[PDB]
């Protein structure tokens, strides 16, 4: 039944796995081949069985781990989908929740000015109309009562004269200052755009200094909120990690390990300074390497004027400093996006960078605020915590 | 009836305007006043009169004049507040029709990434169920054969053996499938605001350069978008103020004259240009003096690196030259707020501010654009109007 070249189904090719006839074998497909009879070929495979029963299994069960794989990937798709269109919604809203409360409030400051003008423009038009009913009258019975009895013209005229004389005589409205209702023309959108970064700001880590952890030649003030040094000698920091030994500093208490964050402080005319974050596993002995491979991230200001940034490198690196020494900065820390960047917040509408590291962040990380040494009292300068 | 003294009314007091009896004008109220009769009395107001009457008109022309003018007021407040509330709207409007615009073209996105993981995934699940239909099959004839003929058991454990081969060498990844799916981060809401500002800005100021100005040696071209220098000499500037005949520049055919503007240049890795603006009352001939008391607001890059701004003084004005040299600048005109803003827009898309003049134009001004000169040959980039 070879069915190709018409003889009885008998040989089997090994290196071919095709029973066969003769003719195929002595010259056509299996000319020089391993070849078998179909006899025990058959005795063989029927002893192969459980081989290809475990293989066909064993196939299946890939096949299936990598369908369902796929089918929880698909599941993963939709929900990934979901989580990025519901954020991008969500973040959205907070800043069109922001235009929608100040277009209200522009509106309330417009009503406002509107009611005001015109209260006062209607009382003065209630006087100015009473005013003129009495004008009205006094012409009225002038010209009716100029023809009566000498008793009569001039009681009359008297008290016309009397009521034109008070009237004419009397004292203007008092002094009200206006609500001039300023008017908005063409930088109102960019001041609006400005403006719209605070408020993009996450709500303000409360802080407190811990003088726990502070320098004893440090004090610290108004319930964790101020932090200065000292005109006088203290004795030394007690044997502990948790306490700055020669370079003057206090840590926050509070423990910044995920999510993002915002702190301000205050720093007025200090000629020296330094802010930052420090890693919580970071030493606090001798004089300190301003570098963040060692845990530290520090923005400083020196000579009143020279604003520098402890950067990785043998010195640190300067910066453009603003027109001015900042009065007040502002930090923002992101774990998420590992970065700290810092701003000139002396503006409490618009907040000016002045630098930012990039790397992702160990973690976690102390709040640190480097007050600069005594200076024989030329550094008296506090620090405050906004 | 004087019903106080019980008399009859006679006498008329002058420096009291009262009429009155004997007794109180002999010794009263009015006793030593200067008195006169009812009958002269009467007679002196008879005639007096018409002078009261004008009075009381002049006194009733005041007030309806008042009147007036502060129903005019309470007229002009309501519209005033009217154009407020609507400037309020319209420049908010601009950024919440950003937002809404920027989160549509986000969801499209993220649509389309979902529908084709989608499509992926279904893919390989159909590819790999046909895969476990057909192993299903080879294990249901595989537990079916093992008594039959010998072509018959023979024929089908070969092709049994030969499918699992080929579905084997044919397989597809057994692992999952890329990807990439966005992620919503902290720095999305800072992005946005950044996004948002070239959206603050006004619609693209698309300016055709006037031919009827430039130098001659230099070329239009692109209709109207491209201005260049030759590297080939050129007839001499026809008689015109307004044509350029040794400065080699071109101002644009629109004036701009009123409202705001604003309007991109791309300069590509061009050496030295300037851009800005020109006042139409300005003389476009000669050599130029580059300061605003003559009608000129440049801002100029020389060297290929160093920027400068042609400001009021008597050398240019150093500038902050960014780590790149700018590939497209921008260049932003308000006359209701006299600015005029210079931009680094070699990103479109998010823009770092270069230099702002701040004057109330005097007005009005042409673009104005300082092409320079061939250099040899080395200075041959053009000046692109986006
Ligand atoms: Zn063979
Ligand atoms: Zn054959
Ligand atoms: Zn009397
Ligand atoms: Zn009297």
């Amino acid at each position: 039944h070879c069915e190709e070249h018409l003889d009885p189904l008998s040989i089997y090719c090994e290196q071919d796995r095709t029973l066969v006839c003769g003719v195929c074998a002595s010259l056509g497909s299996h000319r020089g081949h391993r070849l078998l009879p179909a006899a025990e070929a058959q005795a063989r495979l029927k002893t192969q069985l459980p081989q290809q029963k475990m293989q066909l299994q064993e196939a299946s069960m890939r096949k299936e781990k990598t369908v369902a794989v796929l089918e929880h990937q698909l599941v993963e798709v939709e929900e990934t989908v979901r989580q990025f269109r519901g954020a991008v919604g969500e973040q959205l809203g907070k800043m069109r929740m922001f235009l929608a409360a100040l277009e209200s409030s522009l509106d309330r400051e417009a009503e406002r000015v509107r009611g005001d003008a015109g209260v006062a423009l209607r009382r003065e038009l209630s006087s100015l109309n009473s005013y003129l009913e009495q004008l009205r009258q006094m012409e009225k019975v002038l010209e009716e009562v100029a023809d009566k009895p000498q008793t009569e013209f001039l009681m009359k005229f008297s008290l016309v004269t009397s009521r034109l004389q008070k009237i004419l005589s009397e004292s203007p409205p008092p002094a009200r200052l206006d609500i001039q209702l300023p008017v908005i023309s063409d930088d109102f959108k960019f001041q609006v755009w400005k403006h719209m970064f605070r408020h993009l700001m996450p709500a303000l880590e409360e802080l407190t200094f811990d003088p726990s952890s502070a320098h004893p030649s440090l004090v610290v003030s108004s319930s964790g909120r101020r932090v200065e040094c000292s005109d006088q000698k203290a004795p030394p920091a007690g044997e502990d990690t948790r306490q700055f030994d020669k370079a003057v500093a206090v840590v926050a208490q509070q423990l910044l390990s995920q999510g993002e964050h915002y702190w301000e402080v205050e720093v007025g005319d200090k000629p020296r300074w330094a802010l930052g974050v420090m890693a919580a596993d970071a030493s606090r002995r001798g004089r300190l390497h301003a570098v963040p491979s060692q845990g530290l991230w520090l923005l400083g200001l020196r000579d009143g004027k020279i604003l520098e940034a402890h950067v990785e490198a043998k010195e640190p690196r300067a910066l453009r400093t603003p027109e001015r020494p900042p009065a007040r900065i502002g930090l923002y820390l992101s774990f998420a996006d590992g970065v700290l960047a810092f701003y000139d917040a002396s503006n409490p509408d618009v907040l000016t960078p002045i630098f930012s590291f990039h790397e992702r962040l160990p973690g976690p990380v102390y709040p640190i605020f480097d007050v600069c040494w005594h200076d024989k009292g030329k550094n008296a300068q506090p620090l405050l915590l906004v």
